[PDB]
């Protein structure tokens, strides 16, 4: 029996640190966006998805230009990055990155693979669906 009666965001206004948690709570962000681990603490804002500690390490390798890894709380954040977390989040991330995946796709369990999978997945953008972002048009600001 889930009584509920929990959700007074109103009071928690202008509170990012919290918002971040609200997302993870969602089943969509309840597991890593790669290894689908249990309890994805760390999170990659540059991309807009929550990842575990193990994977996080790989992201760093990619480069501060490809993906920036940082702590969800232990580290500081900014509205600019916050909005992104939601704008993208794991939801879209799947409909984007996990869009060009094979019918019998299966997340890697061993690091030896994960490291690459994520790399060739994001770095190489192998399973990257560009069609989605087909609204590219830089105009006067
Ligand atoms: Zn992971």
């Amino acid at each position: 029996g889930s009584s509920g009666s929990s959700g007074k965001a109103q009071k928690l206004n202008e509170q990012h640190q919290l918002i971040l948690s609200k997302l993870l709570r969602e089943e969509d962000n309840k597991y890593c966006a790669d290894c689908e681990a249990k309890g994805p603490r760390w999170a990659s804002w540059n991309i807009g998805v929550f990842i575990c500690i193990r994977c996080a390490g790989i992201h760093r390798n990619l480069g501060v230009h490809i993906s920036r890894v940082k702590s969800v709380n232990l580290d500081q954040w900014t509205a600019e990055q916050i909005q992104c977390m939601q704008d993208m989040g794991n939801t879209k991330a799947r409909l984007l990155y996990e869009a060009n995946l094979p019918e019998n796709f299966r997340r890697p369990q061993t690091d030896q693979a994960v490291e690459f999978f994520i790399r060739d997945k994001y770095e190489k953008k192998k399973y990257y669906d560009k069609n989605a972002i087909a609204i590219s048009g830089p105009s006067s600001g």
